């Protein structure tokens, strides 16, 4: 939706294997530590940019000046720290 | 050197942990699987693009339109697959 959003045809993100729906991706196969696959998203992700965007669409750090939807999901995956 | 060269400064870089001199790096911290932590520069990253530029300044997908130092190290560090 804006024009600003990470496509997931977007060369960066194919190299990440981000996808705007984490029921898309390869999260279950990556199994990345710190949560249960089902369990990680951009929402909870260290990356994630909460002050940037409107919405489901916030900003990450691997995607300067773009927006990654909230129920996305990447190989970078980390859980956010706290 | 180049004015596209990733900077320590850069916020993506600083999220990533990048650094011009692999030395300077976490990476024996990180501990990446796949070589050991000395052994590990972004000349043998899978995420290298090293069609991208010239001499040690090559191209990497996290990092768009920019350089990296075929010397340097982030925490994204994969070996190449082959
Ligand atoms: S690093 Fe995190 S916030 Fe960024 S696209 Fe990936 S899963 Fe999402
Ligand atoms: S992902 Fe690899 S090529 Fe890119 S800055 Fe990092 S260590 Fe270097």
């Amino acid at each position: 939706v804006p024009a600003n959003a990470v496509t997931e045809s977007d060369p960066a993100a194919v190299a990440l294997k981000y996808h705007r729906d984490a029921a898309s991706s390869e999260r279950v196969a990556a199994a990345r530590p710190g949560l249960p696959p089902e369990e990680q998203h951009c929402e909870n992700c260290q990356f994630m940019n909460p002050d940037s965007a409107a919405a489901d669409w916030k900003g990450c750090q691997l995607f300067p000046g773009k927006l990654i939807n909230l129920s996305g999901w990447c190989a970078s995956w980390t859980l956010r720290a706290g």
